[PDB]
């Protein structure tokens, strides 16, 4: 009922948010990361005379996302329920100036297309990198120690120790490799310190400190194939870039030790769907697990749901209640800064001044 | 077909082993811990002119265990499929001199009764204490991060991030308490080092080093109730003694923080069955998980199978293929030493010279 705002010329800005529905779970106000509570920023936007419109309806061209997209200045996405911003969707977005990811990973945006339009793309760098590091250890131990079939077995009334431990091992004196030595890569190695690994290995374009490598008890592998062929466990910790799409194909998976484990809480598309299914069926992989899929939601018939020895979940690790707090705060901050014509922290920029952040090249 | 042995007077000794069946999984000879492969010691016993008899049939009084028990000199048990050696069963065991546990925890033996008969009870101290420490971290992360419902959800074709993360948290800046600062207690704290806990706490009759406490980043809690009321997560790491039976009752569970997590890979009976079920149903417990049950096998109707927020499996953690190697070797060694009238390592003795090891008092 108020026509103006505290912005230039009192132009009312429209902020569009796409979040999953929490339905009854939204009764917990700590549950910020959902369409119902919308990061708890509605009153703070409405009180500036700005418009705040949110939806969980992002799929197909009849979507609330496509309706509302035309006159939106600011788009908030979340990786857990990601608005896929194609060249077409960006081109219809006539007022769009800022794309902010409530989480980490902005690959659900056409970054090359956003860059060409001079749009700004940002994410809450660092906000759930500890949460994913914890979940990666979870997935390693669950696959190595064969937890899931055992939990299934006793929940359905059975008792057969052998049907579980015929495929259960200890992590001690095994070799773990992280593809990526970024924030999550490093938080993983910090958390694998006490497990008495043979070696902790990382592959990245960037050497860490010699001092950092000592701190993390890790060693750099120059060649990826050289790292993979030493590893009992492989963890994916890169963004989804043009370099990293389908990086874990037939060829690259056969380069891994027989019965080795593949954990991916980075992005599904970094691992070829059919290649992971088959190597799980053959046993060339001891198992595959992660919260991330090449389509979000994953179609009912995504094979990663039904393949053997999998530790799959929906996209949960970076959106625990504790993670939601951090990326909510970071999202509000960047919208605050944008309205104040203030630079974001340099690390939060994925696309700025028509250029992609070096880690997406 | 040979009537004598390399023992005193060439008395053929009978070694009785009770193991679970591995059926087809016994095709893997690394799968030592099963009735079919029987720790791979048959030829080494038979070649000394000793008798080796093994069975998975240990339950009821019509059992192969009860038939064979009468004339057995040496009994090998395993906690994963434990022969319950009651006062009655011991009294029928006319030749029995040595009870050796292929694993750790000999509570499935009436130790007070074994002590009265002057029998020797031993276990492979240290043999799977790293394996259980790993699995305890597994169970903590699985319960805190709510893995299991998510794995169930996607395996049955669903997709609902909220139905999982409404009860999913991060471990960082939370407080973990281990009831027991023994081998597993210590291997747990070593593995929780990198998780940025608020505090790592332990309760034990025995202080560790001041130097050890620094090494483990831990602090001692004198009063159990004082430890419990600070703890987001509680891990059970004591043997099942007279002190520790039903230690986790109604009263003691209500002393834990609301929505706190209880992990038990020690022994089921340390936690009252109904008390754990109810506190899981009320949410006073965020969840309960472990591989150990007060009856082994657990009856089809054990409530811990069907209660909410559980991370239960059969008894697997201390009998991964890697653990089986270590307790097989230790069992063969102690039988070797017994035949040579050689003392076992002091730590392997549960019952010696009519006395119980201090940690079972
Ligand atoms: N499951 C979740 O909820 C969740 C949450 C957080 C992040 N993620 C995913 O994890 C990714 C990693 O996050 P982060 O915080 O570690 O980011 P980061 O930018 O700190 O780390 C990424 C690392 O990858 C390296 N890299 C990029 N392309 C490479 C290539 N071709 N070869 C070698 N190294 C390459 C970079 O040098 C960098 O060190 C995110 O981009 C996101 O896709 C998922
Ligand atoms: N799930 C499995 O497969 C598996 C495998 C290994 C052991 N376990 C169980 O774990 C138990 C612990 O194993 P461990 O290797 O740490 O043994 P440990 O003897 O090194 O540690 C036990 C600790 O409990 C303490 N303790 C005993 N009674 C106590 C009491 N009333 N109050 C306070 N402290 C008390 C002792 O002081 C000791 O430090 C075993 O007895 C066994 O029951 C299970």
């Amino acid at each position: 009922a108020f026509s103006y705002s505290s912005a230039a010329g009192g132009e009312s800005k429209k902020i569009l948010g796409v979040f999953f529905a929490a339905h009854e779970y939204a009764k917990n106000p700590e549950f910020l990361g959902c369409v119902e509570n919308a990061l708890g920023i509605r009153e703070w936007l409405e009180s500036k005379g700005h418009k705040y419109v949110v939806t969980s309806d992002k799929d197909g061209p009849d979507s609330e996302l496509d309706k509302e997209l035309a006159d939106a200045h600011i788009l908030i996405t979340t990786p857990f329920h990601p608005a896929y911003m194609t060249k077409e969707r960006l081109a219809k977005a006539k007022n769009l100036e800022l794309l902010v990811t409530a989480g980490v990973g902005s690959d659900h945006i056409d970054l090359h297309a956003a860059a060409e339009k001079g749009l700004t793309v940002s994410e809450v760098t660092g906000s759930n990198v500890t949460s994913v590091a914890e979940d990666e250890v979870l997935r390693i131990l669950v696959l190595v120690r064969n937890f899931a079939p055992g939990w299934k077995q006793v929940s359905e009334g059975g008792w057969n120790v052998a049907a579980v431990v015929h495929h259960a091992y200890d992590l001690i004196d095994r070799t773990v490799g992280t593809v990526g030595g970024g924030r999550i890569g490093q938080e993983l190695m910090k958390r694998l310190k006490g497990f008495g690994l043979k070696e902790m290995l990382y592959y990245d374009r960037n050497s860490l400190g010699a001092e950092r490598e000592k701190e993390l008890g890790c060693k750099r592998e120059t060649d990826l194939d050289t790292m993979l062929s030493k590893c009992d466990v492989v963890v994916v910790n890169t963004p989804l870039t043009d370099q990293t799409r389908g990086l874990f194909n037939k060829e690259r998976i056969a380069k891994m030790k027989k019965g080795a484990y593949l954990v991916n809480n980075a992005r599904g598309a970094i691992a070829d769907t059919e290649a992971v299914k088959e190597a799980c069926e053959s046993g060339h992989l001891g198992g595959y697990g992660g919260d991330v899929w090449n389509a979000q939601p994953a179609g009912k018939d995504h094979p990663w749901r039904y393949m053997p020895n999998h530790a799959m979940t929906p996209h949960i690790s970076g959106t625990t209640l504790d993670a939601q707090k951090r990326f909510a705060a970071g999202t509000k901050d960047m919208i605050d800064r944008w309205l104040k014509h203030e630079a974001f922290p340099e690390q939060n920029y994925i696309v700025r001044e028509g250029k992609l952040a070096s880690q997406y090249l």
